């Protein structure tokens, strides 16, 4: 019966952006093909010049933003090159069985798997690595994304009317816990696993050194501010796979907030600041209506303006003074 | 206001089993409203938490953490005996966020050793609910020593989908999830005591650190792994009922998912559905309701990964039945 | 065209008290006219005198509450005295545009603004100030406060019927992060300025050392108690600027409950305990069926009874022995 399904092949695009797609479904069920190679690497997270052994999914943290339509079949092609020392799987949120498939797909390095599963679940999932014994190592490492599983028709308000965005931005949020010796400075390291010890160590105290988007502090600023434009209809996937979060855009809001991230719900309107719990993919839908910068933020100020969970907004279009305006 | 006979109502009486296990009842109520009848025993106790044999002087209602659940259905009367023996040396009483008045109870229940009280209450609310022992000044110690449990106050029709649908489930099973403090010396080991108070000062700043030395399922780190891991087949709908008195939590089914759940657990509410993993707001009890599609092992767990396989809250499922290749395969 | 518009000056009170309003509007949109001096002043906050340098909005921790209509255009005069040593500004959460309005609203010791946004969408937001490099270090000194954008028409239930209350209070949650020595004691400083270094580092901790409710341990308690009769309906608007909390009132619940506080949801029904995500206002609706005292706090035990988040409630009446009594 998979053997009639048409296939499509995708090219996964780095984080922020989202490789493009059909918000409506213009053809039945696909089988949709990707494929990511996991990269063991040397990653600088602040301004500072930190480093820490990152594990990746292609190369980025977060790893890709993967889209399809609900009970269309997912077909990843996971590959673990020789380069990279440790044993990788993955675990899709939005997939059912196997641990999310974890079970599925461990591959040492120089083995490759393929695994299929039916998105029989709308919304957006975060997917992450997960091998036995050293789950939250991996994830807090870099390890991990999301996939999103658009309605067949498209989202929808708390109506049933259609809701279509003109862009789509993936923030993927990592908490990092960089082990420091007794002196309070970080340690350096040479290979992943002469990290664990301390790593574990660093883990356990449940407070992170970092927070930030897009795998750096300042990541999502500057060149790679996020941009829009007065009128425009902006959706932001946040993803947060083990600890929570509250995002905010300063200066708006979120017009429609599936805050869990599951479309066969109907979303929260005019939300301030929304909660998703780690482990969860959320969706943000707004609609710009004033141009200059904006600060996308986890509202725990202290974990934004200090941690670094902080990125930019750069807006073009006309001012709006009915909307605010400085009396003098 | 004139009185409500309440003489005239049936009782019956419950006898409680400890968690995950829940007692027997009917989702669809089999009566009208009813004066249900329990039972608790305090009982201070040492308790092992941890593989590495950590023990500590845990408080209890009936000897287990999380104490047992407690069920009826909307409009019920909870009328709960509870006995504080003389064998034990603090002060205690509850509090079920489900009863309306007397700060849930507390103000009504305050028993010393050797001495016991009965208290009544409306269960006018559905949903699941939290209960816990409260002593003014020594709260939180109380509720992280491990005295808390759930109370799930049923429709008299049974749960229903965001479509007023029935969901029926084939089994049910109670995860209370538990934050300790354990203190520790200037060296970083666990220190010991051989009684309750004499650690009072130490539990306090171990608490006010809000960081959790454990966290755990059913009392203890593997409570519900190995031979007591929990069990379903495919097709058999399970509700899950999750509480945590104290600290927020985030339940995830690797491997599925919460088809219908009531985050913060109240029925008169419709259920989100889909959820991946949801959030459990510190002092609340929520329900999942899932049904299984695949055999295997599956882990429950808490999803900030680090308190789940680091700190201890992680549970297993063992699954029996058909594997599905539709639903998902490995390609060769 | 604004011009059109009925022009009223409001005169804010101390919270948790809030200035007199009417639920279902009286009139059709309007400049509603507040005005708020910013006070830089040292502040107990705990029964051991732990005093701090606090930041507030009228003197007060958190800063008053504020109530307008949907649609409304919030006019606000912002001042400064040159008595203060900070630069400061504000943030709407409620308004759109220009970082809801800190990019506006920049105001050195002195000086004074004045700023106008239609308030268009319903519900409560927090408001707080945001001096650019110095966002966490004000909010966690008690700068904030929060804003209520009420329903043209009132509240709802979610059958959308109306939802009335007799009296309303508005709860701002404050987390503090004293620093403290070798020893491990508060220390103690001349001006604000001087202890910004050890803020930070305290902050950084993500460990706060006092949660408290309008700005101090017990504020809301003995003399200072919230009061209610049996039979009352009672709105308690409940703010955190920067971190999450779980508003529960020990002996009821929250009949009514909009969590992340946006009238245009339905509010949750019976909630027993309720996540405010930090950066966010929630509103709660109940109606009080039992006399006697009761402890509204953060249900994190901990931080309620160690740290200081509760506040107590004595309600008037006769008891109900149907719903609850204690038997022979
Ligand atoms: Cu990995
Ligand atoms: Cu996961
Ligand atoms: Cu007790
Ligand atoms: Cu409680
Ligand atoms: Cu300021
Ligand atoms: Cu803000």
């Amino acid at each position: 019966d998979i053997s009639t399904l048409p296939r499509v092949k995708v090219d996964l695009v780095k984080p922020p952006f989202v490789h493009a797609h059909d918000q409506v479904a213009k053809t039945g069920p696909r089988v949709v093909e990707f494929t990511m190679t996991i990269e063991e690497k040397k990653l600088v997270i602040d301004r500072e010049g930190t480093e820490i052994h990152a594990m990746t999914f292609n190369g980025s943290v977060p790893g890709p933003l993967m889209v399809v339509h609900e009970n269309d079949y997912v077909e990843l092609r996971l590959i673990n090159p020789d380069t990279n020392t440790l044993l990788h799987n993955i675990d899709f949120h939005a997939a059912t069985g196997a641990l999310g498939g974890g079970a599925l797909t461990q591959v040492n390095p120089g083995e490759e798997t393929t695994l299929r599963f039916k998105a029989t679940k709308p919304g957006v999932f975060v997917y992450h690595c997960a091998p036995e014994g050293m789950v939250p190592w991996h994830v807090t490492s870099g390890m991990n994304g999301a996939i999103m599983v658009l309605p067949r028709d498209g989202l929808k308000d708390e109506k049933g009317q259609p809701l279509t965005y003109d862009k789509i931005y993936y923030v993927g949020e990592q908490d990092f816990y960089v082990p420091k010796d007794e002196a309070g400075n970080y340690k350096k390291y040479e290979t992943p696993g002469e990290a664990y010890e301390d790593a574990v160590k660093a883990m356990r105290t449940l407070t992170p050194t970092h927070i930030v988007f897009n795998g750096a502090v300042g990541a999502l600023t500057g060149d790679h501010a996020l941009t829009a434009a007065v009128g425009e209809r902006v959706l932001v996937v946040h993803s947060q796979a083990n600890r929570d979060t509250r995002p905010h855009l300063i200066g708006g809001h979120g017009d429609y907030v599936w805050a869990t991230g599951k479309f066969r719900n109907p979303p929260d309107l005019d939300q301030e600041t929304w909660l998703i719990p780690g482990g969860t993919a959320g969706a943000a839908f707004y609609t710009f209506r004033q141009p200059g910068v904006y600060a996308y933020v986890n509202h725990n100020l202290i974990e934004a303006f200090e941690l670094g969970a902080a990125g930019h907004f750069k807006v073009t279009g006309e001012w709006n003074d009915d909307l605010m305006t400085s009396v003098v």
